């Protein structure tokens, strides 16, 4: 058959799952340390006092 | 004349100058925190006092 001129140029692309904006949590300033450290600091604080 | 099938597909495209290092601003020392944070710190300072 004899095609006509392309009316839509395309190709092979890459599709991935759209990511999320990862809205920071309210209490995210605690993230640098683990929950165990934060809990142990309170225990250490009480003990020292 | 009679053109053959396209061997290359092109379009209109924006050309600009490649961004270069931004000259540091006068009050650049305020960049690590957003304008909102600095404003809220002032409000928190007043409130706490
Ligand atoms: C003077 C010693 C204590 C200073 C105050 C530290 C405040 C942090 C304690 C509460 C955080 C507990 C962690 C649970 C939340 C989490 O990180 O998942
Ligand atoms: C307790 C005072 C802390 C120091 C506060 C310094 C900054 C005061 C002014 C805050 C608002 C303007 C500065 C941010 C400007 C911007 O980056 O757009």
């Amino acid at each position: 058959i004899d095609f006509s001129k392309p009316f839509m140029s395309l190709g092979i692309s890459i599709m991935i799952k759209k990511p999320q904006k990862s809205k920071p949590g309210v209490f995210s300033f605690l993230d640098p340390l683990a929950y165990e450290i934060w809990m142990c600091i309170v225990f250490a604080y009480i003990g020292v006092s």
